[PDB]
């Protein structure tokens, strides 16, 4: 539900999550890494957003892939996840709002989210319908995103919303990149977006896009 979007939901959830289990939304790296490391070189800066608990991050370290910063804005989880990889100095952890990255722009080749901007839009009281608060804040994120890629760099999503629902939210011509889609995981129920900086979108994704901006 709607508390989804608040961080201190997120810093009572994460109380321990130093010595307890990695936790995955919408599946772990086994189950799309068929469809992202074939988008990713071993030299990428990589981004991860929302990080949690997951073992996203160190996948990737463990699959070649030393270059990652997570970010959360739960700073109670960036401390859990900074002493569980102390073994893996590599491995970088902020606490930061997605909605503002503090980096430099044109920081990172490639950045990923899984389940976060779910977060931003739960409890929506109509899929259908983009409240303004949902259609901002996924904008803010998705701008920040397009600002801290260099071009040419990659943005990879992972979520449980399909197509009908996400692709307006992606498909914005200012972010400047084109957009793909495969299905993946449970059911092949869960959606990876790949959005290339320097590539443009189709007439139909615009058309979407136009829906909530
Ligand atoms: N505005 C925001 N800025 C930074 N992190 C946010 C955020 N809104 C939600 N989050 C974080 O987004 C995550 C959503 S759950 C997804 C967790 C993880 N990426 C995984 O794949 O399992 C939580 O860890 C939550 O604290």
């Amino acid at each position: 539900g709607s508390g989804y979007r608040e961080v201190e939901y997120w810093d009572q959830r994460y109380q321990g999550a130093a010595d307890s289990a990695p936790y995955d939304w919408f599946g772990d790296f086994s189950s799309f890494r068929a469809l992202l490391e074939p988008e990713l070189r071993p030299e990428d800066r990589i981004l991860v957003l929302g990080c949690g608990n997951s073992a996203l991050s160190y996948e990737l370290f463990l699959g070649g892939f030393p270059n990652v910063t997570s970010v959360d804005y739960s700073s109670v989880v960036v401390a859990a996840m900074q002493a569980c990889y102390a073994h893996v100095p590599q491995l970088r952890w902020e606490t930061m709002d997605v909605r503002k990255l503090d980096f430099p722009s044109a920081s990172f080749d490639v950045v990923l989210e899984k389940g976060t901007l779910d977060a931003l839009l739960a409890g929506e009281r109509d899929p259908w319908t983009v409240s303004s608060e949902g259609v901002h804040t996924v904008d803010q994120v998705l701008s920040e995103v397009s600002r801290v890629l260099v071009p040419g760099g990659r943005f990879i999503s992972m979520t449980s919303a399909a197509p009908h629902f996400r692709t307006r939210h992606y498909a914005q011509a200012y972010y400047g990149w084109s957009l793909r889609h495969a299905t993946y995981g449970s059911g092949f129920h869960f959606h990876l977006y790949l959005m290339h900086k320097g590539g443009k979108l189709s007439v139909a994704q615009l058309a979407l896009g136009a829906q909530i901006l």
